[PDB]
């Protein structure tokens, strides 16, 4: 028990008497809002959620302005720095063969 | 003044004539926009806004393909990396009792 | 061809044949749906789209929680750090006039 609106069967938006409104195509893209989430999906295999006071993103590749975080949570910035994978040139030292660990970072 | 569709007081639409439309239910999910504005409000305690050519999220935490970003703003990718945490080996040394600082990551 | 519902010319929602449903304003806010996408527009210069299994921003300053996004794709957290311009101390070293390169992060 929902009201539907729908063009040729192809595009539709519902609104029910408990708090959930869709809108969607048959091809699966869907807006939707519950009691306690919009949720954003994208049948090609994203999804974002706003629920609970959280935003959550699972699916592949996304781009903030060139920045991207890979489908397994890696971040590389638009110049290539990637944070798992970046180093740093260390100066003013005296060479040999030991290995020391850095600090966590200044700031 | 403005058309408001209702479904038993639970799930809403309204359009104004000036350019606001709204989407929401009484639990307090919102799809709202404005002349100027995208707004995804969560009563959950988010809200995400596209406004001025930005885009902003104020909540708790935003999961991105498991990196993860607290409601301070400190990031961790999903091996656990954190921006602000994390150290590196820096092999080659002498050692001794001093400190040096890194230069910026190399890229 | 396709269904609109428009207030005063300046609120409007259409919904088309073959998928495609649009929320706009004449401002030039919209959130639309295509057979493969969604996408959020900032008339003001930004734009979401989630689309391919794939989520974009592309615009000016993404806020996360305080953690920030430039245009040009850098990232700072909420306390300053900068994952291209940060730095680490490392403790327990020979002072000299070498460099030496950092490997990648521990973790
Ligand atoms: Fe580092
Ligand atoms: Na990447
Ligand atoms: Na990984
Ligand atoms: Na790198
Ligand atoms: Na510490
Ligand atoms: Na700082
Ligand atoms: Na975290
Ligand atoms: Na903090
Ligand atoms: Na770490
Ligand atoms: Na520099
Ligand atoms: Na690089
Ligand atoms: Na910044
Ligand atoms: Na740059
Ligand atoms: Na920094
Ligand atoms: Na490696
Ligand atoms: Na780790």
């Amino acid at each position: 028990e929902k009201v539907i609106i729908s063009n040729n069967k192809q595009t539709y938006a519902s609104f029910d008497p408990n708090g959930n409104i869709s809108v969607y195509n048959t091809q699966g893209m869907k807006i939707d809002m519950t009691p306690n989430s919009i949720v954003l999906t994208d049948a090609g295999g994203g999804k974002l959620t706003l629920q609970g006071g959280t935003m959550t993103y699972k699916g592949g590749t996304v781009n903030l302005n060139g920045l991207t975080i890979t489908p397994d949570g890696r971040m590389t910035d638009s110049g290539g720095i990637g944070l798992h994978t970046h180093t740093h040139p260390v100066r003013g030292v005296e060479t040999g063969g030991s290995t020391v660990t850095s600090d966590k970072p200044n700031g």
